[PDB]
């Protein structure tokens, strides 16, 4: 717990979170988690 979550919730914090409802988000958002 907490440890995938805090990089998909660096995800929702620096990336818009409509990148999962309809899209239109930056590629940054894609790879905020290359992990």
């Amino acid at each position: 717990s907490d440890e995938m979550w805090f990089c998909e919730t660096l995800r929702r914090l620096l990336c818009p979170k409509s990148c999962s409802i309809e899209g239109g988000c930056p590629e940054v958002c894609s790879h905020m988690c290359p992990l």
